[PDB]
């Protein structure tokens, strides 16, 4: 048993008020009421975040953690997130995004936040049986969060699986993809493998809520997989019982147009 199964199960053992403040205490929360009404009344023009999902690929990347290029494909893309963050990059020349929709899963969100013609979004897809193609960039950010933690640890399997997948086909590729479940020793082996041919680590984001031990592995940083897992648990750990709110900050807007 590791740090993060404990924290798993503390979680669970929290009343309801006791997790409510526990979820957001000390986080990074993006002020989404424009863009919350824009997307309900069906606004088509608007370039603030569909999600949020792009603040957290948008501070991978101005910290230098990602490096976003040339053919991008998001792999599980739902709202769109990422790959509207992606396709307003200038580096990048195209994405491919696909998710797979359905009950109890989300669409993409369509806009006109700047580059979108630069995306091709497929609905109805299942990435884990689609056979991979070139890219140059993989992004994933496939993790549904569960209470059963060994749930969670399946889950995340099956994304690093994806991924190696993805870099056989494209062993220079870039790769960013989210590990929900990095505290369980199935998933310490997968990404011990992967990082042994691909390298790569681990990064929290600090949008992330407290009720989620999800992380980030990217190809472009490094970092002992098993320490960087640790230090966020106890981070985790010592946060129960705090009562301070979210730190709220402006969401990301991307402007509108073509490129
Ligand atoms: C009821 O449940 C709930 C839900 O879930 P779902 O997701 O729907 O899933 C279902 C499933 O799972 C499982 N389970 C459940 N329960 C149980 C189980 N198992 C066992 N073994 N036992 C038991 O008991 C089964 O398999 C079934 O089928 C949830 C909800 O959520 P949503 O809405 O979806 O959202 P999200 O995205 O996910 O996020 P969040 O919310 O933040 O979450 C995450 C985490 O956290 C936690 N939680 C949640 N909540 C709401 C809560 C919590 N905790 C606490 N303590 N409290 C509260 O309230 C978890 O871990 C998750 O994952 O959730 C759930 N729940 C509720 N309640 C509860 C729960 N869990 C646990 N515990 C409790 N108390
Ligand atoms: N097997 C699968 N094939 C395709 N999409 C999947 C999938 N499993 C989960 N998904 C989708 O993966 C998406 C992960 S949510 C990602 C948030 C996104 N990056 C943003 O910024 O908006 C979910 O919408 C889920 O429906």
């Amino acid at each position: 048993m590791t740090l993060g199964d404990l924290w798993k199960r503390r979680l669970n053992n929290c009343t309801k008020e006791e997790f409510f403040a526990y979820r957001r205490t000390g986080i990074l929360e993006t002020e989404r009421d424009k863009a919350r009404e824009l997307l309900r009344k069906g606004e088509t023009n608007m370039g603030l975040a569909v999600s949020r999902g792009t603040a957290k690929l948008a501070w991978l990347e101005e910290r230098g953690y990602v490096n976003l290029k040339g053919e991008v494909v998001d792999l599980g893309c739902g709202r769109g997130g990422w790959s509207y963050y992606a396709a307003s990059r200038p580096a990048v020349m195209g994405v491919k995004a696909y998710t797979i929709g359905g009950k109890g899963h989300e669409a993409p969100k369509m806009v006109t936040s700047l580059g979108w013609n630069l995306i091709k979004f497929r609905a109805g897809m299942d990435v884990f049986t689609m056979q991979p193609h070139r890219a140059d960039t993989v992004m994933c950010d496939i993790g549904e969060s569960s209470p059963d933690a060994a749930i969670e640890g399946e889950r995340t399997r099956k994304v690093i699986l994806l991924m190696e997948q993805w870099k056989n086909r494209n062993p220079s590729a870039s790769c960013v993809f989210k590990v929900l479940a990095p505290y369980r020793p199935e998933v310490i082996e997968a990404l011990h493998r992967f990082q042994l041919q691909w390298g790569g680590g681990l990064v929290r984001t600090p949008f992330s809520r407290n009720s989620t031990h999800e992380m980030y592995y990217s190809t472009a940083i490094s970092g002992n997989i098993v320490n960087s897992v640790n230090v966020q648990s106890r981070k985790l750990l010592a946060r129960f019982g705090d009562q301070r709110g979210p730190i709220r900050v402006p969401e990301m807007d991307l402007g509108v147009g073509t490129r």
